[PDB]
């Protein structure tokens, strides 16, 4: 599309912001607030519409995990509710295959989900599919060649370096090669034939390292590290480059946005968000 949308997040409390960054001119636009504040959500796009999935409203009033699915139409600058998921899912990951939204893992209080469910926009319906082999919150999710990958996270006891792949026509999950780093709350995305995992928390430190999985070789390789360590970052791809947005570096809720050029294997700072925050949802679609 043309703009990078960032929805929600956390700073002092869960946020309702929807802001759109335009890489062509450096500008940020503030758009219609989410109806309910949420951090730990995920964003995705189907048919030009932006969806916000799951998360949690951490507020002074209290703290409520979200099962919600909401749809933002850039033409109208309006959010509409969709059908809710079977369960609340904070610290969720999502991926889109063939116009359907897969919601993966996440938490409902102390419940760490392995369950996975699929949304069909044409019917406004969710249905459960086979669960993952592992409970995963803070799970990175990406789609490559119409297969769904769940990467890292936290299973209730340990942060994970494991990853697995969902084969839709078999409704089956299988482990893939584990990452070389334990990562929970990483940013995961796809670029060319690789799944990238950037940042996260390894149980001790927020990470700046970045590694990628080549589906043909089934191996993970480190690339250039980000300039800033970060967990609970937003991540997306725009014209062949990876953008990482915000996160937490152990000291500060970051406003930094970095951009990875895979041809030069370099990261550069490209803009700052209007305020530091973590736990955002991010996706790319047409300008409003
Ligand atoms: C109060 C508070 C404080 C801080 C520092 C943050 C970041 C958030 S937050 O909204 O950004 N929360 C969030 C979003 C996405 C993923 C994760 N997440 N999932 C698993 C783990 C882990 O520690 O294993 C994490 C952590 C490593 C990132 C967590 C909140 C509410």
């Amino acid at each position: 599309g043309r703009l990078i949308y960032t929805a929600g997040g956390y700073f002092r409390q869960s946020l309702s912001y929807l802001e759109a960054y335009n890489p062509s001119n450096g500008s940020w636009l503030r758009l219609a607030d989410l109806q309910v504040p949420r951090s730990g959500l995920a964003g995705c796009v189907v048919g030009g519409l932006l969806y916000a999935v799951g998360g949690r409203n951490n507020s002074p009033d209290g703290n409520t995990d979200s099962s919600a699915l909401d749809c933002y139409n850039p033409m109208t600058n309006q959010w509409s509710p969709c059908a809710s998921m079977s369960v609340p899912r904070n610290r969720i990951g999502v991926g889109v295959i063939d116009g359907h939204i897969y919601a993966v893992g996440g938490s409902h209080g102390c419940i760490h989900h392995s369950s996975v469910e699929r949304y069909e926009p044409e019917r406004d319906e969710w249905h459960l599919v086979a669960p993952m082999l592992t409970r995963r919150i803070g799970v990175g999710v990406a789609v490559l060649n119409r297969l769904l990958y769940a990467v890292g996270g936290f299973d209730g006891t340990n942060r994970l370096n494991s990853a697995e792949c969902y084969y839709p026509e078999r409704n089956e999950w299988r482990m893939i090669t584990p990452m070389n780093t334990i990562r929970s709350g990483a940013g995961v995305c796809v670029l060319h034939n690789c799944i990238y995992a950037a940042g996260g928390y390894d149980g001790q430190d927020q990470l700046n390292s970045v590694e990628r999985y080549d589906v043909e070789t089934e191996t993970w390789t480190f690339v250039a590290p980000m300039r800033h360590h970060r967990s609970a970052l937003g991540i997306t791809v725009h014209q062949g480059k990876i953008y990482v947005l915000g996160g937490y570096d152990g000291h500060t809720f970051l406003d930094s946005v970095e951009c990875y050029d895979p041809d030069s294997d370099t990261w550069s700072e490209v803009t700052r968000m209007t305020s530091g925050r973590s736990g955002v949802g991010v996706a790319v679609t047409m300008e409003p």
